[PDB]
């Protein structure tokens, strides 16, 4: 099979339709028409993007998306096949950036996974806007968000 594309937020004030946030120790909020992660104060909070469509985005494959903030930290999966649910596995690190800069993460094919996790490394209490987050079965390699327009 090509590659198949999970769109599960673009800008506005929702995420799409059969996403939902399972993380911890922050607020997910919308500003600045974006997906907005505030850790609460003091902790190493996280979003967790869920698929409720299907039982998991994939197994292995490329997480896209764009990142502002004056933060930093990681990107992770969970609920893995295989595994606690809780258990998550670290897959990219972003950075401080004042623009939105895209980031490609390539998933361990050894990963079928159902949660997208973006945590606060520093446990700053500072907002990471976010935009355009997509998941593709396929390589990063073969990912580019101008192919979505």
């Amino acid at each position: 099979v090509s590659a198949t594309y999970s769109v599960v937020y673009e800008t506005g004030k929702k995420l799409n339709s059969g996403f939902d946030n399972w993380g911890w120790d922050s607020k997910m909020s919308f500003k600045d028409n974006s997906l907005v992660l505030t850790a609460d104060p003091d902790e190493y909070g996280a979003i967790s993007l869920k698929n409720l469509n299907s039982n998991y985005y994939g197994k292995g494959g490329c997480i896209y998306l764009q990142v502002k903030t004056e933060t930093e930290g990681l990107v992770k999966v969970q609920g893995v096949r295989g595994y606690d649910e809780t258990e998550a596995f670290n897959v990219g690190s972003f950075r401080s950036s004042s623009d939105f800069t895209e980031y490609k993460f390539e998933v361990d094919d050894e990963y079928q996974f159902d949660r997208i996790i973006v945590q606060d490394g520093p446990a700053s209490n500072i907002p990471i806007y976010m935009r355009y987050i997509i998941y593709s079965t396929g390589s990063c390699d073969d990912h580019i968000l101008e192919h979505h327009h």
